C-alpha cells in the first residue's frame, strides 16, 4: 500500500512534468480551441443549448461517439466529419508525442 | 497444435507479467476507482439503478460510447464530459506504459 | 503513380507479412473466438437474430460502440462489460505487437 | 507568445512532411478510397441519401460510432462489419506509421 502511493507519486509527478513540454501545451491550447470552435458551431447552426454542444463537441472529438443526437442539417453534417478528423489528428499527434518522449 | 499453445502460454505468462508491474497496477486501480465513482455518481445524480450506471460509466470512460442513454441534467453532462478525458488520460497511461516495456 | 503502386504492394507484403506471425495469429484466433462467443451469447440471451448478435458482438468488441441496440437483462450488461475489457485487452495486445516488431 | 507560435509551426511543419512520405500518402488514398466506396454502398443498398451514406461511413470507419442509423439489410450488416476491422486495419497503419517515425 506504501508502494502504491509512492508509485503513484512518481506517476503523477510525470504526468505533471508533461504538462510542462510546449508542443503538449499547444496540442492542449489547440484541443481547447477546437471544442469551443465546435461548440459555437453547432449551437449557432443545429440551435442546440450551449451545454449540449460542448457536450457533442466532445464525444464526437474523442471518437466516443453519440447515440442520442445526430446533425440535421447537410451542413452540420460536413462539419462534424471534417471535426472527427480533425480530433483524430488531435490523438495521433498526442500519440506520436508519447512515443517520442518514451524513445530519447 | 502444440505451437500455438506454447506461443498462447508465452502471450498469457507476458501477459499475467504486466499484472505484476506496479505502474500497471495503480493504472488498474485508478480505472477500477474511477468506474466505482462514476457508478455512483450516476446512481445518484442521474436516478440510474447501479447496474445501469456501471454500465454508462464503462461504455463512456472506455469510449465505446452508448446509442440508448444520455446524462439529463448538466451537472450529469458536465462530468461525463470530465470523466471522458479521465478515460482518455488513462487510455494515454496504459499506452505509454505498453511503450515502455517496449525497451 | 508509379511509386504510388509499389509502395502499395512492398506495404501489402508487409501486411500479410505480419499474418506469419504466430503470435499475432493467436490474437487473430482469439478474437475471433471471442467474436464467435459473444455472436452465441447475445442470440441466446437477448433473444438477437444470430446476424445481429455479430453485428453488436463486432461494435462492442471494436469499441465502435452501438446507438440502436442495448443489453436488457441484467445478464447482457454484465458480459459486455466483461466483454469491452476483453476487446481493449486484444486492443493493447495487437498495439504492443507493432511496438515490438517496430523496435528490433 | 512568440515561442507558442514558433513551436506551432514547427510542429504543422513536421506534419506537412508526412504529408510527403509515400506510405502515409497510400494509407491517405486508401481511407477516401474506402469512404467513397462506403458512400457507395450505403447510398445503393441501404438507400440513404449520398451525404448520408458518407456521414454514417465516416462515423463508422473512425469508430466514433452512431447511435442513430443502423443497417436494415443482412447485406448491409456484413459490409459494415467488413468496413470498420478495413477502418481498424488502416488506423493500425497509421499508428504502426507513427512508430517507425519515432526512430
Ligand atoms: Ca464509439
Ligand atoms: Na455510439
Ligand atoms: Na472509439
Amino acid at each position: 500500500m506504501l508502494s502504491f502511493l509512492l508509485t503513484l507519486k512518481r506517476m503523477l509527478r510525470a504526468c505533471l512534468r508533461a504538462w510542462k513540454d510546449k508542443e503538449f501545451q499547444v496540442l492542449f491550447v489547440l484541443t481547447i480551441l477546437t471544442l469551443i470552435s465546435g461548440t459555437i458551431f453547432y449551437s449557432t447552426v443545429e440551435g442546440l443549448r450551449p451545454i449540449d454542444a460542448l457536450y457533442f463537441s466532445v464525444v464526437t472529438l474523442t471518437t466516443v461517439g453519440n447515440g442520442n443526437f445526430s446533425p440535421q442539417t447537410d451542413f452540420g453534417k460536413i462539419f462534424t466529419i471534417l471535426y472527427i478528423f480533425i480530433g483524430i489528428g488531435l490523438v495521433f499527434g498526442f500519440i506520436h508525442k508519447l512515443a517520442v518522449n518514451v524513445q530519447l
